[PDB]
């Protein structure tokens, strides 16, 4: 008899489907995830003391001493306990905050102004989010990201090296790197960057791989403060799609006819066609030269949960995002896939083309086909948004679970605390000795800047203070530094909108910020730069982003963008099985190679 | 023994829980969709012929003959085919458009415009997309929509009349319904309707139940060209998350302080908080008094898939939602999940609170927890999107493999020809005798419309048409009508919504549109509304939306809201699998009652 | 990744706990159940003769012979045949009664009284019952009894001694067993008793375990007619449970305020609280001296099949349990879960806690929490009466599947044949020559009571009979002997009593019935009782009851207590799988060690 | 040969007739119950307030105010919590009764 | 003293009540209820004695 498959009922054909991409993604297998020794490496330096310190991890909310160190360890083991149990009781359990007056319940601050505005404690957010399991894509616990960098490692020294030269840099504009009032600020960066082992010594055989992906060589003004995305490191700073608007309603071919829009210049000012109504590229303008958390009593206030979050003042209006402080207050407020679907706004308002690899891509007079729920623009709106909370169940997982690394205002603080006692011949967490050590002249800038801040604030003689300067009042998210939310987010969506675009389309004319005016000039850019080039762009200014606040580490950023791209490959993976039609995603992966899906 | 569970791998609960869902959604077992009976009712009138004529099937792009019907049945036959197989050569097999010019290739159309403009054909959108798995969410076809109305009936007759009449009132202002500039028209088409059996007479016992669910009474000023979803007939016409702006950056409450945005007044010009940029709500203005397809030979080119996609004329600038055109214009080219997303992004920046049965939503003293990943901010925006796909598998499943309804400018068609004629003495058409027969004030003043625009395109003296001007120059999308893609977004999105947020909240200050200016004004409506009907409302808007611009008639677009209503819910309930928290998400449904899920 | 516990549908949930019960049931494995060998042993005296005889089977309904024989051992073996079966085709084939006229199909009985009555048959009460499955606890055939005594062993020529001494001693009061003018029967019964082997002679190594446990020893006033349950043999005869009221409705603690209810007294009066409404612990009195099934004729009649249910008398009234006969007459009628019911009721009008390792037990001050549906009066009111279907069952599989003993009447009737044979030197029913060598004494006592019956019944002049006198005119129920449907219920419906109520809880004050009135009087019983103590002894009450009606003998009796443990504990067990509380019942069993549960 | 049935020993007769009855009632299938909608419908009327006010629901045991509503809306919130987990602990976290 | 409506839940039309007698004041709406006296005769009466 002829060999043959056998039909079944929709309903079991459907249930097949789930379980066929179930086994899927059990048969992946799983990995472990490594931890970086620090959580029970260092001591409390107490001589009768058999506890760790916990310096090196998140402690953010727990109650801290005066050097910026938990007082009670159990506090920190506790929270560890609810983070890998969930349960909303234990949660509720925990100390949170600093000690409270037992007549009133109010937590007492150490800083007038957290008192003088009565604040109360904010909580961990979603602690327990990397438990959570998922009807599709990789499990959050299924897949790792590598080991942080430690304290007292040449990668971490050049790290904050770096986020103090952007905290101090935030003022620069983008389209004015390379001019004359910025080359003594601009040169100074650079060379102390390239005097770090880091940058100016590669990985040698024998290192982690991970580190040898990641670490980066000399620096220059074309990569000062750029990511390393193929496609990043070409071109101008900002991607294309994070200032220029779209094609508007009414620009049209019809036929042999060519129609253009009453609004078309809109395009070339900052508005995407989003649908019938537009979005503004133009963001808010955060007041220049404001920064946070540089008194040692707000810090620590902060650090013991001050609930901070909405004390920034702004100028009037909105502008094409103009200065290093520009991309930190968009990446303060935005949606975590926003930047994303901003661009894939533009895409498909500039008509780009789907992956010809998809059915249906022809003219309709060869296939009779126009596509729209799937494989046009109705199935990327989808699944661009959908894969964020997807990477976020896992850069979860990461944060709280595995790695729990300190954000870079504790290290800020580790860093200003020691620096403080060693002028008094004392020796506080040595732990950052090297980075004290090396550092000498960014800290003195620092030191400078953060007088001016305090003195601002209304403490006309303030103590010495090295803090790392944050760009918002209430400084890091309430979670760990290691992964980043926006990171993983931009890693997962760029990976989907590179697959579902024909992603090697060439950009046709390439724009940045005016030096003079708020508004677009062309680049002077001789060269080619494609959507995906773009894109991947994108991803590094919403992630840098982050680090230009003072809220994450490069390695952070890097790293959970690998992982964002894991979570995205794999919901296509699993998807794969739902469709009847002979297709595939192409996707140019940020290794450099490609996947066909 | 003391009874246990046991643990396994993490592994392997992923799985299982996956498992389960699957299995959750084979357990709701399936239901078979009815169709109205007509596809092989209607038979070619040709004596020697043994064929069905279609007439009451989507049949836009197979070639018609001078009256609107299909010259050849087979190309229908296959084109069911072909919706049923999904496969691609046979899709790319079917005849699309009519003959071809033996020496250029391109079509020849009826019209000299068509013809002038050397338009291509378009394609049918993802004709198979019904065919679709989906690894979550009830599967496209375990759901139904119930039977269509036929041609001859009361209802199709009430809703054909009522699309003229939105058609014809294309330029009032929503503002403006109770003004006395447009008491005459107002009345008019009240009159009109209240003069319909549908509408003036109640349902009968024994009427199929879907029909009196949906049936309408007696219509009012205050009920014109609504919805029915609980929430849309109480307060101004637009919801107020298509109008209104929201909170803007720098407006918060830190502790006893009050921070205000420096630009809190656009909040009340529309302008949407989107991160640390913004959405205007303004839309782009279609010329005023242009409509399209009211000469027969334009129109049946558009039957015959001649692509007038793009060819529309605007205003320069944008504005708040004017007229019913503009309502139009605003679902031409919406993404489908906008409207929701955006509302959703008012119910952020407002500071709306989450359903109150979630977990984590109490001041963070008592429980330690604040909420994005799950339960919070992230989690809403990715699952307000990721509905859409799914709830559109479903509808395209209904629209080409179960109903095939023809679109209303169809309808139209069929009205026109037969009135033509029936003053020539001849019959064609004769499913549309009563809609002919009651209709004549209706298409008097339709004529005389048609004329009207017939001479500014450029015929000085144009043949009678009666024909349903449409908003858009191609008329509906290129799928069938029933049911509709944005109304069964809308269901499935503003469940979603109603589910997540705490949509008891009543609404502070109601705004509607100035009748003189493009701006905001307090409304003098002194009743209360909430949040879940003010997002009922907004689906309504939107699915109303395509009736006004000629695409949809009121039986497609609530039957659809019903659909993706249970999409989302099956959504819910397959996704409450995959936490550990005791929470539930509280849904008040159209029907009036609340599910807890 | 971390190990865990995946959910499912609640519907799966529950069909996986009932699967898991099921499982738990499989696994306790099964035992066979042995007979004693009688049922092939006896042969039919006759030369010429290969049938055995069934002379120690029970045969009630089967037609017997002058000797109460049955007449054709087919009859016998169809009724086997039968009881395995369950068919009622072939049950209602068997053979009951005695031979039919031919022409009126009247069946022609031996006594007068019966043909002057017209009595017909009546049929075998649930002969397959054994059969019969159940959802919830051990199925009736995976546990066992052990084998019943034999005619010729010291233990039955114990227990049939002990019968007629009981149904000789029926008009003695309870409260007078120690009373002068019983002194002399008293005296009899102890001494006569003491006279046999298996009550003055101990068990001996090697011995059957069964019988190790429930072998008696010195018989004395204090344990004369009682059970061996612990707790049976301190105190007065008569269980609190069975003679006294509750706490009447009214009498209540408010904070700190006392009420008395009006109606206080009934307590002492035989009213039990039943809700709003009472029961009266006062009995119906049956004719005192009057005795049945003493003439050879009407005996042989019933043996036959003859249906005297109802013939018995009674005086006016009703009065507290007051004789011997009494506690015969309350165990002719009682639903058979009807005692326990009644102690369960005067356990919640007393306020006697419930078992404190049920949760929510606390003052709800401190839990929060009050018991009704589970854990409180709803829930042990709705499992003391279930468990009584289960129990049957299983003795059901016992009574007719295994063990099918006669019932003590038919014993009495082998050894008043054998006797009168001895007599005149004829050697009958040899198989009971030691009980009658061995109760001489007690049989010329029945003998002379027997006479007076007879006369009474209208024969002047009787022959002589040695029959167990009967308290009910029918005899036994219509199935065998081992065990007893009454002990059964007892022994599941106060397991699971003593199981649900704290049953350590001391009675504060002990009653009797008063030896010249009708009502109680305080005991001088100086001695602590417990819950679990009295409810033992209700067990025995009502089962030795059966025995004082002449309808088991003890053996019948204490091993059907066993069973109906075995059965409450196994739905114990079962339904603990249903819970989420933490929990457990503390049982004391029958055999003085505790089982959790 | 002759269709047939087999035996079974009688345990497994019982085990497989407990399954057979609990296939039954899982083959019954289920359906959701809908409440009417009052308990986020309801608002405290205090204009400074985005809480539910739960008069429509049952409350008996949480404090009260002098008019009968509730004081605190996580009382009520905590108690549909507790409802749903079952867990004595929790059940025994609740507010119950006044100060 | 109105009906239910076409298109009212069917719980409600199955349960509503009409007009209020002395023969239904106060009485449930089981098939039963509403005949003879109110009180069923096993809340009042005795049974057949031993
Ligand atoms: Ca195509
Ligand atoms: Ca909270
Ligand atoms: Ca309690
Ligand atoms: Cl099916
Ligand atoms: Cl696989
Ligand atoms: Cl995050
Ligand atoms: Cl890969
Ligand atoms: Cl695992
Ligand atoms: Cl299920
Ligand atoms: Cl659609
Ligand atoms: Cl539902
Ligand atoms: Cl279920
Ligand atoms: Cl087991
Ligand atoms: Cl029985
Ligand atoms: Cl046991
Ligand atoms: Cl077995
Ligand atoms: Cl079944
Ligand atoms: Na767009
Ligand atoms: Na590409
Ligand atoms: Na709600
Ligand atoms: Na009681
Ligand atoms: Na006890």
């Amino acid at each position: 008899g002829i060999p043959a498959d056998n039909l079944q009922s929709r309903a079991k054909a459907s249930f097949d489907t789930r379980v066929a991409a179930a086994e899927l993604a059990l048969n992946r297998g799983v990995v472990p995830s490594f931890a970086n020794g620090e959580e029970l490496l260092y001591r409390n330096p107490d001589p009768d003391n058999t506890d760790p310190s916990f310096i090196a991890s998140f402690t953010k909310g727990l109650p801290h001493d005066d050097n910026g160190a938990i007082i009670d360890p159990d506090d920190f083991l506790a929270f560890v306990r609810a983070i890998n149990s969930g349960d909303e009781k234990e949660i509720a359990d925990l100390t949170l905050g600093p000690a409270r007056d037992p007549e009133t319940g109010l937590p007492i601050w150490r800083s007038d102004l957290a008192n003088s505005l009565e604040l109360e404690v904010r909580g961990w957010e979603n602690s327990s989010a990397g438990l959570t399991f998922d009807l599709e894509g990789p499990d959050a616990q299924s897949i790792a990201m590598p080991p942080a960098p430690v304290l007292t490692s040449p990668e971490l020294v050049a790290e904050i090296a770096e986020l103090y030269l952007m905290a101090l840099g935030r003022e620069i504009e983008f389209s004015e790197f390379d001019s004359p009032k910025n080359a003594e600020y601009i040169q100074f960066a650079i060379d102390q960057l390239n005097g770090l082992e880091w940058f100016n010594t590669p990985a040698k055989l024998g290192d982690p791989p991970a580190e040898i992906r990641r670490r980066r060589g000399e620096v220059t003004v074309g990569n000062l403060f750029r990511g390393i995305l193929p496609g990043s490191e070409v071109g101008p700073y900002l991607s294309q799609y994070i200032i220029v608007g779209s094609k508007q309603i009414g620009s049209a071919t019809v036929g042999n006819k060519t129609l253009v829009s009453p609004n078309a210049a809109d395009e070339f000012d900052g508005e995407i066609a989003y649908g019938s109504i537009t979005i503004s590229q133009r963001v808010r303008i955060a007041t220049p030269g404001r920064d946070f958390m540089t008194d040692l009593k707000v810090f620590l206030d902060v650090q013991d949960a001050a609930d901070f979050r909405g004390f920034e003042s702004y100028e009037p209006g909105a502008r094409l995002i103009r200065t290093i402080r520009d991309l930190a207050t968009w990446v303060h407020f935005d949606a975590l896939y926003e930047a994303y679907l901003n661009a894939c706004l533009i895409l498909l308002a500039n008509g780009v083309p789907f992956d010809p690899n998809l059915p249906f891509q022809q003219e309709d007079k060869l296939d009779n086909q126009d596509v729209f729920v799937n494989f046009g623009s109705a199935h990327v709106l989808s699944l661009v948004t959908e894969v964020a909370t997807r990477a976020l169940k896992a850069v979860r997982y990461q944060k709280f679970n595995i790695h729990r690394r300190l954000r870079p205002e504790a290290t800020g603080g580790l860093i200003s605390v020691n620096k403080i006692a060693a002028q008094k011949g004392e020796s506080i967490f040595p732990e950052v000795d090297l980075a004290v050590e090396e550092l000498g002249d960014i800290l003195e800038k620092a030191e400078i800047s953060n007088r001016k801040q305090n003195i601002a604030d209304g403490d006309p003689d303030p103590d010495p203070s090295f803090l790392l300067p944050m760009a918002f009042a209430e400084g890091s998210p309430f979670h760990p530094s290691y992964g980043s939310g926006h990171a993983v987010v931009a890693g997962a969506c760029v990976t989907i909108l590179k697959a579902f675009f024909d992603s090697g389309i060439e950009i046709d004319q390439v724009f940045e910020v005016d030096k003079d005016e708020d508004k677009l000039v062309k680049s002077s850019f001789k060269g080619t730069l494609t959507v995906a080039g773009e894109l991947n762009k994108l991803a590094d200014n919403i992630a840098i982003g982050r680090n230009m606040a003072g809220v994450h580490y490069f390695s952070d950023q890097f790293e959970s963008l690998l992982l964002g791209e894991q979570v995205a490959i794999g919901i296509l993976e699993e998807q794969s099985l739902t469709y009847g039609e002979n297709f595939f995603f192409n996707l140019p992966k940020f290794d450099g190679t490609t996947i066909q899906i």
